[PDB]
């Protein structure tokens, strides 16, 4: 019932990302 992070690091794993990379144009 738990382990589930995968998901919600995207969400982290995203921004890192989407952090440098251009504005959502």
């Amino acid at each position: 019932a738990k382990v589930n992070i995968k998901p919600l690091e995207d969400k982290i794993l995203v921004q890192a990302n989407e952090a440098e990379t251009t504005t959502a144009s």
